[PDB]
């Protein structure tokens, strides 16, 4: 109402008396709410001091993650994710009093990052050179010492270079390269085995603490998936450092599944996955169909050449289970099941029958099912392309818990991005709860 | 003598990545498996996965995203 | 024009960037590069 005393307190910014003023304007929030009557009032209420302690990535999380149900309001998913934020903001003040649990749990990105990086590596070392006979053999420049040595210059003008600013895991590979030369390539995998297990154990203690449902037993954190990846990874890291070497291999999918495109683009592939089945087993059953065709009239055409391992030159299929065998290995090859039965040569009398045989097979199998399993695939990323820009839109152009558009705003003496900060700001609403 | 075998698992990437082309899959490199090896399903359920999961998916995933990019684009 | 001759198609690449539609489909090859390159990752583990 005095708007002298409301141009005093917004611009103290550029005045020293800064304490005060914008202690008390951060720690002060403001809600609307509607009461029996169906009228709005607004409230003012200072915010609690536990608030505070709430990490921004989890706020990112609620932002995003949470949808709207059939009447179009995201309220009612966001209770649930504001107890459970309310919960996690317990904890952080219980964890913050420690000083080295609270190192590690802030810093999983780093120990996520090199078990990934150098586990990468060592499925590059294992792949290239199996047996370990050797390292001095290759198909590359004259010396592998003079490799050696260029990668011994790229470290040296690595370690000069700015301080981390790039070309960090350039020096360490480069180290790792040159000390698989001097000692055995054993010992090295073997090193490399060790520190990955202790990395790997390191970043399940860094996991769980911030993440503290290991305060309330032992169920809650059995029974929860992402640990129970965690440690199926370190079981298969252990298990490929004591047993043999392709484990590592076995959890490269755990190491590149870290991101979203390529999550995006597969799990598009595992949408409709019931269409692809029920594709797949129509497709089934015509070679069914085709393959019991082919006994009953064409099973002296069988005839496809074979080469055997050493202790004629030809083989037959007549048990309809076999002819079944064969027209699977006909779907491939493209051309179809033509390509791999014997010639007709035009004289005998079963060459219409088997020229339509052929094109109908052709045609019909081979185009119209595999063309079937494509546009499967193509819709279904059509339909998360509409959907997610759908919700992208509903999201940047609505007010989150008003649920009112940007188009009544025009004037208003308001604006909306004042509006769904200070009016209808959704963290006052937890704060408040 | 007309003939080279690949024993290192480098060649034999480097035989999979040769046999990734050819439409039909690693099924028409390697050798006719003649049906009275004990390894004959094995190898035809090995040649009918590779083919159907890396050439299908993998080949039309790609296509599937350049395709998408065309529709956001327009 | 010094040295050897190859090095006018080197150029053709520049001479054919000067229109709008077939910068068009290229860069619609070219805009989303990143889920092309995880496929392509993927496609080579897969192999391996
Ligand atoms: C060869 C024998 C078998 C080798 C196994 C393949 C190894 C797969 C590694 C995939 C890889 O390189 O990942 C990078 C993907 O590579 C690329 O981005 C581009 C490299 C080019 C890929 C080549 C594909 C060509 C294959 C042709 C068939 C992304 O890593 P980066 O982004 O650093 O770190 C992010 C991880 N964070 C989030 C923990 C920090
Ligand atoms: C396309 C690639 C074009 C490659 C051009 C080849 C250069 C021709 C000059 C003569 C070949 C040469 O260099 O001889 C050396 C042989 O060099 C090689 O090893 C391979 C030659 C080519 C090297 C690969 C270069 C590939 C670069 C690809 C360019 C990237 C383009 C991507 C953007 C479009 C010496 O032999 P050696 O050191 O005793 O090793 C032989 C291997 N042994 C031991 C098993 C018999
Ligand atoms: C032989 C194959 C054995 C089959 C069993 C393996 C399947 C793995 C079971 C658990 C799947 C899992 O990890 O669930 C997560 C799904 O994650 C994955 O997509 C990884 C899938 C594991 C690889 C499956 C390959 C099977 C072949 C969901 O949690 P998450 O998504 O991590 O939430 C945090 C998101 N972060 C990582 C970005 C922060
Ligand atoms: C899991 C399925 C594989 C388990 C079946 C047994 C595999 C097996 O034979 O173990 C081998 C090794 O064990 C493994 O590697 C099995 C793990 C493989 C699983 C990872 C890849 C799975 C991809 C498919 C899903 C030991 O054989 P190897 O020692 O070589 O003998 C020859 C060595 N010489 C020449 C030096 C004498
Ligand atoms: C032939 C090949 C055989 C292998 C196929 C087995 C892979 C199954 C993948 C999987 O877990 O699918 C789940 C996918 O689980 C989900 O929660 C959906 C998205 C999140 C999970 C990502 C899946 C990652 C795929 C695995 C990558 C491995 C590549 C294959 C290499 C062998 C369950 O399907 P879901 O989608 O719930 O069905 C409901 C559909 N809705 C959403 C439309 C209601
Ligand atoms: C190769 C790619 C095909 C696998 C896709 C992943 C998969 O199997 O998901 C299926 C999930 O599993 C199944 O539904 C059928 C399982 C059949 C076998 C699964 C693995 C495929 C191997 C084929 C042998 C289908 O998801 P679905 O949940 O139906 O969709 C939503 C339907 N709702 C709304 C009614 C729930
Ligand atoms: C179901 C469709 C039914 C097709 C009926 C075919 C009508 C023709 C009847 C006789 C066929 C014929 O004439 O055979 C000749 C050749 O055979 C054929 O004609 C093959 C018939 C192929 C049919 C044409 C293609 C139609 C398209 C099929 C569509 C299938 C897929 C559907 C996609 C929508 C060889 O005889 P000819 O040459 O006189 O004498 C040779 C002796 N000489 C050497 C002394 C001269
Ligand atoms: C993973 C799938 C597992 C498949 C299990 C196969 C079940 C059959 C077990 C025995 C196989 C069998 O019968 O071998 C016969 C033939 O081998 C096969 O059957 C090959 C099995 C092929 C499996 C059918 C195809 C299923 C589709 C696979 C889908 C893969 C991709 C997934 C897409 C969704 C040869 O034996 P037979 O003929 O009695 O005796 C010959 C001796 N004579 C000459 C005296 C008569
Ligand atoms: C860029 C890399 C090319 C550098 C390698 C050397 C090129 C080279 O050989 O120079 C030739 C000419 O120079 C070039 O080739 C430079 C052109 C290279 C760039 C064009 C293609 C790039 C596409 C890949 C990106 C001259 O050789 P030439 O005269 O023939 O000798 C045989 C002729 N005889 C039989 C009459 C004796
Ligand atoms: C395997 C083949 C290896 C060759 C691949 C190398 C080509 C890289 C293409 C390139 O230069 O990309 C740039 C392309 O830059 C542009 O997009 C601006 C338009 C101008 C650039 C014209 C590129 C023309 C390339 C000609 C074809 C190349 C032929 C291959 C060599 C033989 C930058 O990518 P950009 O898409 O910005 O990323 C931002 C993505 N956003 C928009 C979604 C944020
Ligand atoms: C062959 C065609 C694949 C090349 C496409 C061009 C390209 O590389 O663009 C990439 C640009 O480069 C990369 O991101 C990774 C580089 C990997 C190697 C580049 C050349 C490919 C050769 C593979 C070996 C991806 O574009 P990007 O701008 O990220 O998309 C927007 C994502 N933002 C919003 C986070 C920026
Ligand atoms: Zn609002």
């Amino acid at each position: 109402h005095n708007k002298e005393l409301q141009t005093m307190l917004k611009p103290g910014g550029q005045v020293d008396g800064d304490e005060a003023l914008e202690f008390y304007a951060k720690h002060t929030a403001q809600i609307e709410i509607v009461r029996l009557d169906r009228t709005m009032e607004q409230i003012v209420f200072p915010v609690p001091s536990i608030c505070e302690f709430l990490t921004k990535e989890s706020k990112l999380r609620i932002y995003y993650t949470t949808e709207r149900d059939e009447q179009g309001s995201k309220i009612n998913d966001f209770f649930l994710r504001s107890e459970d934020l309310f919960n996690e903001m317990n904890w952080q003040k219980k964890l913050r009093a420690q000083p080295v649990l609270y190192w590690c749990a802030r810093n999983m990105s780093f120990w996520s990052s090199i078990s990934f990086n150098l586990a990468v590596l060592m499925n590059l070392l294992v792949a290239f050179f199996y047996p370990f006979k050797g390292v001095r053999g290759g198909t590359l420049e004259p010396h592998w010492s003079g490799l050696l040595w260029t990668a011994m210059l790229i470290s040296l003008a690595i370690v000069i270079a700015l301080p981390k600013p790039h070309g960090i895991r350039a020096l360490i590979a480069s180290t790792i390269l040159r000390l698989i030369f001097s000692v055995g390539l054993q010992p090295t995998l073997f090193l490399l085995g060790a520190f990955n297990v202790c990395n790997k154990i390191i970043f399940l203690m860094s996991f769980v603490g911030n993440c503290g449902t290991f305060t309330r037993g032992y169920r809650a954190m059995v029974l929860d998936v992402e640990f129970l990846y965690h440690l199926l990874y370190l079981l298969i890291c252990a298990m490929g450092l004591f047993v043999h070497e392709f484990f590592y291999s076995l959890l490269l999918f755990d190491l590149v599944y870290r991101e979203e495109t390529l999550l995006n683009v597969i799990k598009s592939v595992t949408r409709n996955g019931r269409p692809i089945i029920l594709t797949a087993a129509l497709a089934l059953i015509l070679v069914y169909l085709f393959s019991i065709v082919g006994y009953l009239f064409f099973k002296d055409d069988f005839i496809l050449e074979v080469d055997r391992l050493p202790n004629k030159e030809h083989t037959c299929e007549t048990l309809l289970m076999c002819i079944v065998t064969v027209l699977s290995h006909g779907l491939r090859s493209g051309g179809g099941v033509g390509d791999v039965l014997r010639k007709p040569s035009k004289e005998e009398p079963l060459f219409a029958a088997r020229v339509i045989y052929d094109l109908l097979f052709f045609f019909m199998v081979i185009i119209i099912v595999l063309n079937l399993i494509f546009g499967v695939i193509i819709d279904t990323f059509a339909d998360l392309r509409s959907e997610k820009q759908k919700k992208e839109e509903i999201l940047k152009t609505t007010c989150f818990i008003c649920g009112l558009e940007r188009d009544k705003f025009d004037n208003k003496t308001v604006t909306f991005e004042e509006h769904i900060k200070e009016e209808h700001n959704m963290w006052h609403y937890l704060c408040f709860i």
